[PDB]
DNA sequence: ATTATGACGCT
DNA sequence: AGCGTCATG
């Protein structure tokens, strides 16, 4: 009882842009505003592989990793924007660099951790202790919270959206102990005011909506902020845990959408993540390992420790390309045409990084795929990265992976190549 | 013939 | 170090 850490000491917030390079696109074309559109790369197969797609779009059934061509059969109407091609290969230029707007505007009212391009962490616990000793016990207005929704409320004894969002949050904020400054769940409420600023801001200067969650965990967070999008935010509380997880299918939860989930499922004979609570930490443990069982344990209950990590940049930087099929690299000159377009592009998004962020980059990575290979890489290989030329780090790669062409034939490559990256990693000061 | 990345765990 | 897993704009 009194000793059971409940996990709730944080307050952390995940704010992920809605339809991320929609919103890019619509933002600079005006005639793709508030319509069903999406973003593609390439064009000649299939009309080119959709990667992002408006919630107009997503009605008509249109999804990621879809062939534009079939999407337009769902949705004759679509509009689509292609990502920009430079040196042969989609080149993701414009949308680091508004996520580089996003962040920091982020940054101004907490250290976040960049979880993806379109998405960071927020460790909210000391600005919420800060604004709740400015409020001094003065309750929460509804009017603070406009685009929040309470996770399981409203509960026991209107048919509009909007409505059951207000009668949610008129129960949360009554049943509110506003004078308790250690309570969870006004902590977590605060949390919900500072994040409804933090997305008006983002918003206002840069025109892109965004949704939120907020919990005790980035876990919850993460979870929370998919549950009411898009352009709303969600509060999960500690004690919506127990309803909420007891009909959440385990691949729901992040790290568990794979193999590792597959084998929860089938070795326990179980489907929702309340499941879980009924094996003890040791069983899970035995199972799935020391590090997974622990964190399996804590997580059915609401509870995971991992930090928001104060990292705002990237640790990597790479440049990959397919090579699918007929187009595959069978030539000396071939890979080595583009290995070059891909140190180009690496060289220029290096340099920019020094000027920007006052680093350097000291190891290369080079990564291949070969015909016939079912993992998505076939070889990995490093080199030191003294120097950002792009000549020089493509004459390395080249070193670094050419004995792998089995062709007795210098001239040409065998078995031919069906995917190039190249990645700078270990940065350094400087 | 979803493609282009980026993080992190394992050994 | 190099490999595998997970995530997906
Ligand atoms: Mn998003
Ligand atoms: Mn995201
Ligand atoms: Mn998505």
């Amino acid at each position: 009882g009194p000793h059971m850490a409940t996990g709730q000491d944080r307050v952390v917030a995940l704010v992920d842009m809605d339809c991320f390079f929609v919103q890019v696109e619509q933002r600079q074309n005006p005639h793709l505003r508030n319509k069903p559109c999406a973003v593609v790369q390439y064009k000649s197969w299939k009309g080119g592989g959709i990667i992002a797609v408006s919630y107009e779009a997503r009605a008509f059934g249109v999804t990621r990793s879809m062939w534009a061509d079939d999407a337009k059969k769902l949705c004759p109407d679509l509009l689509l924007a292609q990502v920009r091609e430079s040196r042969g290969k989609a080149n993701l230029t414009k949308y680091r660099e508004a996520s580089v707007e996003v962040m920091e505007i982020m940054s101004r009212f907490a250290v976040i951790e960049r979880a993806s391009i379109d998405e960071a962490y927020v460790d909210l616990t000391s600005a919420v202790q800060e604004r709740l000793q400015k409020l001094q016990g003065q309750p929460i207005s509804a009017d603070l919270l406009p685009s929040t929704y309470i996770e399981g409320l409203p509960q026991g004894p209107t048919v509009q959206k909007e409505g059951m969002r207000k009668q949610g949050l008129f129960q949360w904020l009554d049943s509110l102990q506003i004078d308790n400054l250690t309570s969870p769940d006004l902590q977590l409420t605060v949390g919900a005011v500072i994040v409804e600023e933090m997305r008006a801001a983002i918003e206002r200067e840069t025109g892109f909506q965004c949704s939120a969650g907020i919990s005790h965990n980035k876990v919850l967070a993460k979870l929370a902020c998919g549950l009411n999008k898009p352009n709303r935010q969600t509060l999960v509380s500690h004690g919506s845990v127990p309803q909420l997880f007891s009909q959440m299918p385990i691949r729901k939860i992040r790290s568990l959408g794979g193999k590792l989930g597959a084998s929860v499922i089938e070795i326990l004979g179980i489907e929702y993540m309340g499941e879980l609570t009924q094996f003890t930490e040791s069983q899970l443990q035995s199972h799935f390992g020391e590090k997974n069982g622990s964190w399996l344990y804590a997580m059915c209950r609401g509870i995971e420790h991992d930090p928001v990590k104060p990292r705002q940049l990237p640790k990597t930087i790479g440049c990959s390309k397919n090579f699918p099929g007929k187009t595959a690299l069978a030539t000396r000159e071939q890979v080595q045409w583009w290995l070059l377009q891909l140190a180009q592009e690496l060289e220029e998004r290096l340099t920019k990084d020094r000027n920007d962020n006052d680093r350097v980059a000291t190891q290369l990575v080079v990564s291949i795929r070969v015909q016939g290979d079912k993992r998505l890489s076939s070889l990995r290989r490093c080199c030191a990265l003294t120097r950002y030329d792009a000549h020089k780090m493509s004459h390395d790669a080249f070193t670094v992976i050419k004995n792998c062409n089995t062709s007795g034939i210098q001239t040409e490559w065998s078995p031919p190549l069906t995917m190039l990256f190249l990645c700078a990693t270990k940065f350094s000061a400087s």
